């Protein structure tokens, strides 16, 4: 009821890079975040939600039978065939434990969404790996095998109603290409992504991440890309994007469930992101999202590679979900961030009355 759920399972650490033990998507990303929850005495304040495996029928909510079979077959592959398989995708490493870990990341979030929708908890945090937002219906991409957040939105609809309004806010520094594509023609799942773009120089290097990709057919206006260019964005820019775009659109949509594709790679210290969002910044973003869907928010870990930065930033999010007071939070925005916000406003004003 006025309770916060938490899911963490050390078995998700088994997925590893056998060729490059220093690859940034480390097993210790989740163990360090979990340890930070214990240090801050946040863990004991949460209701512990068990991890479970997603079933193949559950993966079929978003992914093709071919994709599921190929990833599933990797459990039995010798190192040379895992190397060959991983090479078929853009930025993927596979071990014999990868498939099981991807299943545990998905099942953990389904048990979390279930705990929220059955009223066992009000909100929840899922300390999971490998991430999921780059995974497409038919392919793995950018360290992602199955689209955990997209699958969770479909799972939530499968236990309530097909038309359950789900908002996905993706604040990982990378565009969730897989999430956008899965729901592109869908008006029941509003996808809002903030991401470093650099006119396509930043991963995943596609114009699909630009502000003018507003969705297709009945999904027109239900895909909101907030792309950053020419600038090391931080709290002022993220707070402004939430003030002018994320919160007015989300309030008009009136979601019944909020999923956060919460990568912490836009954080200060992240070696891949190059951005400066502070743990207090993430706490303010989380607190804002809690005003939606009667507080039904599920925070799902995506990217984020500086171990101290992700541990502090995610723990700060859990603290906000537990009802703790938002911490003290800057400056005028980078000129290109105003350009980006204004481009999104022009793109989405025809679909949202709150922007007009
Ligand atoms: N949420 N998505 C992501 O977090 C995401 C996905 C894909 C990439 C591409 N990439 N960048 N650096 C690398 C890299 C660095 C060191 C060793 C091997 N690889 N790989 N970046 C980030
Ligand atoms: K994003
Ligand atoms: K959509
Ligand atoms: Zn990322």
């Amino acid at each position: 009821s006025p309770i916060t759920g938490l899911v963490y399972d050390q078995r998700m650490m088994l997925h590893h890079n056998m060729w490059d033990s220093h690859h940034p998507e480390l097993p210790q990303r989740i163990s360090r975040i979990f340890s930070r929850h214990e240090e801050l005495r946040l863990l004991s304040r949460c209701h512990r939600i068990p991890a479970r495996l997603a079933t193949e029928e559950e993966l079929a909510l978003c992914h093709s039978s071919k994709h599921i079979s190929i990833i599933k077959s990797s459990e039995h592959m010798k190192p040379r065939d895992l190397n060959r398989l991983g090479d078929e995708y853009n930025s993927i490493f596979i071990s014999n434990e990868s498939y099981t870990c991807a299943l545990l990341a998905a099942g953990s979030c389904f048990n979390s969404a279930q705990a929220i929708l059955t009223g066992q908890v009000r909100n929840a945090v899922a300390i999971v790996r490998p991430p999921g937002h780059h995974a497409e219906k038919d392919t793995a991409c950018g360290f992602c095998f199955f689209n955990t957040a997209a699958l969770t939105a479909r799972y939530a609809q499968s236990i309530t109603r097909e038309s359950l309004r789900v908002l996905i806010v993706d604040w990982d520094v990378h565009h969730g290409n897989g999430t956008q594509h899965i729901f592109e023609e869908d008006d029941s799942v509003l996808y809002i992504s903030l991401h470093r773009y650099e006119d396509g120089a930043f991963f995943p290097n596609s114009e699909d991440a630009n502000y003018d990709k507003v969705g297709l057919g009945k999904g027109r206006g239900y895909n909101v890309n907030i792309p950053w260019n020419g600038g090391k964005m931080g709290d002022p820019e993220y707070m402004a994007a939430f003030h002018h775009l994320v919160m007015p659109i989300a309030r008009e949509f009136a979601p019944e469930l909020v999923l956060v594709s919460a990568g912490f790679d836009a954080a200060r210290g992240d070696p891949l992101g190059g951005f400066q969002v502070t743990p207090e910044g993430y706490a303010h973003l989380t607190h804002q999202l809690m005003s939606l869907a009667a507080g039904r928010v599920l925070i799902i870990l995506e990217g984020g590679y500086n171990l101290t930065s992700i541990s502090e930033s995610m723990s700060m999010c859990t603290s906000m979900l537990l009802g703790d007071s938002p911490p003290s939070l800057l400056t005028p925005l980078k000129t290109s961030a105003t350009v980006s916000i204004n481009n999104v406003l022009r793109a989405h004003a025809p679909f949202w009355s709150s922007l007009r």
